[PDB]
């Protein structure tokens, strides 16, 4: 007896358990050191003893009525799903398959490749690439990477790991492509609420016809383990992929989907995502300013609450040992021929956190 | 552009959108229509603002814990899934792929069929039969099923929609069965503290060493909507198993697998499971004695809150518009000639609710 090959697919981990032994300040984990706001809490637990019982696989109608006001969409566009996870996991296995190729851009999220695999379809690479002046996509890179079988592209913005942030004249080549090959858009955009500057424009904008948006409610309200998502697309699309869900995992939690339908609607009335983006800002700065003024290259991120920095002669491993901080290597998010000596940092950690790793990195440089 | 081919796998939602329209009572509905335990409510109010954030994909500790001392098992060999139907996703998606087959009891819970396909595996249907005496599984049939390509045999106790509970003696069978010809064993076991005779044995017991069982908080507790459920297994496949519901849906809602953990101790230090048992044996009674006082064939159930009747003449959709209750017919669970005028009720409504139904079936006979 043994388990089917697929389960093939089956350092993040591992990182944060040797932080854990060596009592390092662990940079390395991808979600929030501190609690949801107090909103949500109460909406949640206004919630729980009213709605405690299965909800429809494509959501709760609250819950997609609120997407759609944000959106401009009609709640038949929106699905929600068991945390973006699922989404990203549901749209790959209902847009690709054996003999169809998907464009994934490297440095990636981890989940892309093996949803791509679980499809049975071919993942090709296209590299962004490492500038003086940072991370650029390079439209010629990207157009020379389709052929007759691809069939969607990924695209993560506000970008995990880079905190890159794709700007209008990108996007509207993109959708030229798109439309010009026929091509399927997924766009991951759980950090939407995340950037620093200007308010950024989406993918769907421009191609409205072909592109899938997915969302989290954790990224968006600093409760990543709540698992609640989304996808917005067109609307001849959403019935196939609130089915797919239902074999998956049925339908989202009930009264977290109540709550965050109700956290929606006011984050948006009280400012909420505001308070957020500044409250980060500050935070990306101090670490920026502070791995800065030791003489390290850091590429100040537009968005997300992560980036990336180089560090000249080290490793991941030496690194957490004797300056007891713990980054996740470049790569963790390149297939091959990762950059040399380059780490990426997350900033979702309190000032004092952060401070205590500028003054270990500063000892050992 | 268009949507792969295996989102042709994306009447109960038909149904109960009908009932609605018409103002009958519902009896398709395979729900409580009540609140969960207070016990429950104030566990996961408890964990609220404390553990907000992504849980291990294998599951908190202290739920994985919880769950190997009921078990008697090491917390190694458990893995917390989004619901059990994200258990029975991933098995399926983990044991079997094209060129096997999956042996599949008829009458059959709505997941198996399709999650059998879209892991690319053939399901071989072996039908119950429906003798004088009620629903039985025959041994030679279920032998003659059995192929070289056959690698798993997925069986569901407490039965959906039969309540047959499966003894000893045909458990023993199965396990003979599966050894022989070194077959993997999925058991369903939602329904596990819903029987109403002696405590049942667990498949498991008999073939602990290719033995996955599933389970569902919500199905034990009265909270379907929370989404969380477990597979219990060999400890050398679940490492895997884990690693393959991390790219489905990441990890179960961290707050509710909080609330759950705590839940499960309470539970069976309260008696509240003995409490559930008599709650829902006296409701199976009403309906199955008002049915009888009719003049009808009912299959007392041994398990679950499900109970299959015979209605000569009718079907569910003149049923639901002259009488004025939704019931499923047998066909939702049948892939082919499904018995005649045969239906699925469900008892877990309030006794007024079920009083109201017996009257007003009672006027049309
Ligand atoms: C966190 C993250 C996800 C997953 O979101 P969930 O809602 O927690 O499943 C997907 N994509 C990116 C880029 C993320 O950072
Ligand atoms: C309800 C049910 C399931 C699904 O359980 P969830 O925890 O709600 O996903 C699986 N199998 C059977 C027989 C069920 O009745």
């Amino acid at each position: 007896m043994r388990l089917h090959p697929r389960t093939e697919a089956a350092i993040f981990p591992r990182m944060s358990g040797l932080a854990q032994r060596l009592g390092a300040v662990n940079l390395g984990q991808g979600f929030p050191s501190n609690p949801p706001p107090p909103f949500l809490l109460e909406a949640v637990r206004r919630a729980l003893g009213r709605q405690d019982q299965y909800a429809p696989p494509a959501g709760l109608p609250a819950l997609r009525e609120a997407l759609a006001e944000e959106f401009a969409v009609e709640p038949e566009s929106v699905v929600v799903t068991s945390g973006a996870t699922e989404a990203l996991y549901v749209l790959l296995q209902s847009l690709v398959g054996p003999g169809d190729e998907v464009v994934v851009l490297e440095p990636f999220f981890d989940v892309y490749l093996p949803d791509a695999f679980l499809a049975g379809a071919k993942a090709r690479l296209v590299r962004l690439d490492l500038t003086p002046e940072g991370f650029r996509l390079d439209l010629s890179a990207l157009e020379k990477a389709l052929t007759p079988r691809t069939r969607a592209l990924l695209l993560n913005t506000p970008m995990n790991p880079t905190g890159l942030v794709f700007g209008e004249r990108e996007l509207e080549a993109i959708a030229r492509l798109a439309r010009a090959h026929d091509l399927f858009l997924i766009s991951d955009e759980v950090y939407d609420e995340l950037y620093y500057g200007e308010r950024p424009r989406r993918l769907r904008e421009f191609a409205p016809e072909r592109t899938f948006t997915v969302g989290s409610a954790g990224k968006r309200l600093e409760a990543t383990g709540y698992r609640v998502g989304w996808i917005v697309g067109p609307k001849e699309f959403m019935p196939r992929l609130a089915g797919m869900r239902q074999w998956t995992s049925f339908s989202a939690p009930t009264p977290l989907q109540a709550g965050v339908a109700e956290a929606l609607k006011l984050a948006r009335r009280e400012g909420f995502y505001e308070a957020l983006r500044e409250g980060y800002r500050r935070r990306r700065d101090l670490l920026a300013g502070g791995l800065r003024a030791m003489g390290l290259r850091v590429y100040v991120p537009e968005g997300t609450y992560f980036l990336m920095a180089e560090l000249p002669g080290w490793d991941a491993f030496r690194l957490v040992e004797e300056a007891r901080v713990a980054l996740i290597p470049a790569s963790a998010f390149y297939l091959e021929d990762p950059p040399k000596d380059l780490f990426r940092f997350a900033f979702c950690k309190t000032e004092e956190e952060l401070h205590l790793a500028l003054e270990r990195l500063g000892r050992v440089v």
